[PDB]
């Protein structure tokens, strides 16, 4: 013989207790996370940062075209912060998905390369990128 009783406590107790967690951060710090959400927002808003840095990276390279591995290596190296190589790649495809006139691909019998026009009005790109129509954080 056994049983499994239950009850409910749907009241602002557990809501107000989130205040007290701000003191417990120095004491326990075990699954204690709430204000840390700002990192998620700070990560998703790098949209313009990646676009500007990309342009800069190509500009300083003295060449508007780079090999598949060269641009890849050049982008993944930026991971020396607090993210995986996947988030980098996700950004590469997202950009290209709305920037078919900025970014290009040229497959050659020796290797594959990318083309990028550093004279295109980035401001127009910032807007048409901030549109978030089909991006869904690609």
């Amino acid at each position: 013989p056994a049983a499994s009783p239950s009850a409910l406590k749907g009241v602002s107790q557990a809501l107000l207790e989130r205040i007290r967690a701000k003191e417990v951060q120095k004491q326990l710090a075990r699954m204690t996370r709430c204000p840390e959400q700002e990192l998620r927002l700070q990560r998703l808003e790098r949209l313009p940062e990646l676009a500007r840095v990309l342009r800069n990276v190509f500009v300083s390279e003295r060449k508007p075209a780079l090999t598949m591995e060269v641009v890849c290596a050049r982008m993944v190296d930026s991971c020396q912060t607090a993210l995986s190589p996947g988030e980098m790649e996700k950004h590469l495809v997202l950009l290209a998905e709305l920037l078919p006139d900025w970014l290009s691909l040229h497959r050659i019998r020796t290797d594959t390369y990318v083309k990028l026009d550093k004279a295109v009005d980035l401001a127009g790109l910032t807007a048409r990128l901030a549109h978030h129509v089909h991006a869904e954080g690609l």
